[PDB]
């Protein structure tokens, strides 16, 4: 089955563990430990494909910088995730988006933006500010609520379909 090999970043703490869980188990952990990199695997029907998600969930620096360019290199899309409550997380989708282009050395890179935590009451960043930045890079923004699961399969989903439209060319 067509197997789509999607990778998960952004700052530490804006909810890149939990949206993962909560796409492949149901649930909203609390918890989980900001040091720990790992990848998860689900079947999922998408507009009428069965296919296999393969998702890499991003804790930062690597033991060797070999790591993140092999994992970059072999992903296909990317969730690029801030939290709308951290303007820090925000200010650095800069620093991601760029850094993936250069290791993969292509201008057409299949990203989505995700800003999360959207339950939250506290926002520093409104919504006008992250579709005018996801307007500039020609990609989709989304967002989520990893713990209500708002937008969380659309978001997911969402990179499928970018990766889709990239292979077909
Ligand atoms: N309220 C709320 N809290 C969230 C959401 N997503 C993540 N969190 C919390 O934010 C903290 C960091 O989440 P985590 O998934 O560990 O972030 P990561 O460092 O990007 O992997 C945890 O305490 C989570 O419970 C969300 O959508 N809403
Ligand atoms: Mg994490």
């Amino acid at each position: 089955m067509t197997e789509y090999k999607l990778v998960v970043v952004g700052a530490c703490g804006v909810g890149k563990s939990a949206l993962t869980i909560q796409l492949i188990q149901n649930h909203f952990v609390d918890e989980y430990d900001p040091t720990i990199e790992d990848s998860y695997r689900k079947q999922v029907v998408i507009d009428g494909e069965t296919c296999l998600l393969d998702i890499l969930d991003t804790a930062g620096q690597e033991e060797y910088s070999a790591m993140r360019d092999q994992y970059m290199r072999t992903g296909e899309g990317f969730l690029c995730v801030f939290a709308i409550n951290n303007t820090k997380s925000f200010e650095d989708i800069h620093h991601y988006r760029e850094q993936i282009k250069r290791v993969k050395d292509s201008e057409d890179v299949p990203m989505v933006l995700v800003g999360n935590k959207c339950d939250l009451p506290s926002r520093t960043v409104d919504t006008k500010q992250a579709q005018d930045l996801a307007r500039s890079y020609g990609i989709p923004f989304i967002e989520t609520s990893a713990k209500t699961r708002q937008g969380v399969d659309d978001a997911f989903y969402t990179l499928v379909r970018e990766i889709r439209k990239h292979k077909e060319k």
